[PDB]
């Protein structure tokens, strides 16, 4: 959503 959509565009954290 602005930090964790997918960790910034990598995975999700």
């Amino acid at each position: 959503e602005c930090c964790n959509p997918a960790c910034g565009r990598h995975y999700s954290c």
